[PDB]
């Protein structure tokens, strides 16, 4: 509708990706699908990847990926979205800027100068992505630094859906709470993604801090299996989970929470007050397959881009599955000129 009536917040990082071999993978115990930290350890990864392998770079990081993704469906105004978060004064620092104002974004960034831009590994293997993502100045963001600034904030409050990665929960649980807070006083949408199985392990005490404001909660297949079982729910079956977590605890009476697991080339659960829907994913076609993780965020991008047009939640889903069907033949989150969606 019109300018900053969607607003994300999260982790701004550049990718690097590169097809490895099995003795990298050995090499650094990782695991061929996977999503985690980079720790001290890893400072040697980064170095051998970029060295003994062919690289490229994409802009990158899940919330700021689906934020141009919805831009990119809405189309009209320039601006519609707008995404806050923390880098460097940098190389990589100036191509994430101008990759948000190439993308018509309305993007403003924390920039500061004791750690660098933070970068994101992904090791290809096949149809496999192991990813490791090194924070670095990303998770130096403070909200009495950007956030609460009144500038920054007057543009939280002409949102009327604001999205945060759950990834954002390990570097400053007390921005996701204040923007959940305001949503739930003003009767306005909050929705938040699970993000990777690690969130719902070690960071499930901000998780549940967080979650009696959430309306709307995405996440895939795994990550719902990961959060069933340290919720302690005792049951496996997707569909079974999706209604026990639409049932948690909620502090805004007028608005019911919906809650969407997606299940790769499976079908999309939706969760409701009153029932467990299933969606087919209609693009069959396994030839062109390049990226699952950036099709989940381009997913939720797609579902967004609706939500904000006040559409039923059938069109919603629709935009989310056509969204994932053009981003998971490419790289870096990258999509044609113009959307063919009406
Ligand atoms: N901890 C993290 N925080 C934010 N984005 C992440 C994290 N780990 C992976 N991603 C992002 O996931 C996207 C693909 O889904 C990549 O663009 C990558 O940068
Ligand atoms: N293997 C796959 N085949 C087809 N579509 C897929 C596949 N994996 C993911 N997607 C699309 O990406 C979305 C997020 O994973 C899915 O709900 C689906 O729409
Ligand atoms: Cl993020
Ligand atoms: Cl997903
Ligand atoms: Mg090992
Ligand atoms: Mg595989
Ligand atoms: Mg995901």
């Amino acid at each position: 509708v019109r300018e900053n009536i969607l607003f994300g917040m999260g982790n701004p990082l550049l990718d690097i990706s590169a097809v490895v071999d099995k003795d990298f993978l050995d090499k650094y115990s990782l695991k061929p699908n996977d999503q985690i930290l980079a720790e001290d350890k890893h400072k040697e990864l980064f170095d051998e990847l970029v060295k003994k392998f062919k690289v490229e770079y994409h802009a990158g990081g899940s919330t700021q990926n689906s934020i141009k993704v919805a831009q990119w469906m809405i189309q009209q105004p320039h601006k519609a979205a707008t995404f806050f978060g923390c880098i460097g004064i940098d190389k990589f620092g100036e191509i994430l800027k101008r990759k948000a104002a190439e993308a018509h974004v309305d993007a403003h960034y924390y920039e500061q100068n004791e750690q660098p831009t933070g970068t994101c590994a992904a090791c290809i293997t096949g149809d496999n992505r192991s990813l490791i993502a090194n924070l670095a100045a990303a998770n130096c963001y403070k909200k009495e630094k950007h956030l609460d600034l009144e500038k920054n904030w007057m543009l939280v409050e002409k949102a009327r859906v604001c999205y945060i990665a759950g990834f954002f929960l390990t570097v400053s649980p007390e921005s996701v709470l204040k923007v959940a807070h305001h949503a739930s006083e003003n009767n306005r949408i909050f929705t938040l993604n699970l993000s990777a199985p690690f969130i719902s392990q070690f960071y499930k005490e901000s998780l549940m801090k967080v979650m009696p404001y959430v309306d709307i909660l995405f996440g895939n297949e795994t990550e719902a299996a990961t959060f069933a079982r340290e919720q302690g729910f005792e049951t496996k079956d997707i569909k079974e989970i999706a209604k026990k977590t639409q049932a948690l605890p909620k502090m805004n009476s007028k608005r019911q929470r919906i809650v969407i697991f997606t299940q790769g080339r499976d079908d999309t659960i939706m969760a409701t007050e009153s029932e467990v829907t299933a969606f087919a994913v209609l693009d069959q076609d396994q030839k062109e397959i390049i990226d699952t993780n950036g099709a989940g965020d381009a997913f939720v991008g797609g579902f967004l881009s609706q939500l904000v047009s006040d559409k039923p939640l059938t069109e919603c889903i629709r935009a989310g599955h056509y969204a994932a069907s053009i981003i998971i033949r490419r790289t870096g989150c990258t999509f044609p000129e113009k959307p063919d969606f009406h």
